[PDB]
């Protein structure tokens, strides 16, 4: 079960951890992927989760895209969690480095509300280019279900906890 998390609010918890390693340990009902609209799991959280599934997540995702077309920025889809979780909720946060609308971060987090408990990264953080402090603020103000945030970077984790309002 979820261990070593710091409680931020009634429903938001945070831990300095590799989300892939957290997923293998807990095998949560839902692990959130920091997806793009094409479900191309190239780098960041997506690349790491996909690599831990031995590329099964990418093969499954390519079949999903062939059938359904791309996701919307702010949107999501539920696919298999493979060896990591029961399900993977692929959530598309805005990628500021791709010139996408940061104002869509709240819509992206609203997807978490369809799941009672989730293991997740901070949306639009890392290679998506948004301010992770702002992403945690939107998470806390949008997500009402139990979210266990895994922040990979130790210095970022400390900065997020120490600056949390
Ligand atoms: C050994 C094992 O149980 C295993 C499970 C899943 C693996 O990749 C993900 C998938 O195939 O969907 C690889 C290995």
């Amino acid at each position: 079960s979820f261990s070593g998390y710091l409680k931020l609010t009634d429903n938001v918890y945070i831990k300095n951890a590799d989300i892939v390693e957290e997923a293998k340990k807990v095998k949560p009902t839902v692990v959130v992927n920091a997806a793009n609209v094409y479900l191309k799991h190239g780098g960041g959280v997506a690349g790491a989760l996909n690599k831990a599934t031995n590329n099964a997540m990418q093969v499954e995702s390519d079949d999903y895209i062939a059938t359904n077309g791309p996701l919307k920025v702010g949107g999501s889809c539920v696919l298999s969690g493979h060896n990591l979780a029961k399900h993977c909720l692929h959530v598309v946060g805005p990628n500021v480095n791709k010139g996408e609308d940061i104002q869509l971060l709240k819509s992206a987090y609203e997807n978490f509300n369809q799941h009672e408990v989730l293991l997740a990264p901070l949306l639009s953080a890392g290679i998506f280019g948004a301010d992770p402090i702002h992403s945690l603020r939107v998470c806390v103000d949008t997500v009402r279900t139990n979210v266990y945030l895994a922040v990979f970077d130790k210095n970022l984790y400390d900065k997020l906890v120490s600056s949390f309002l």
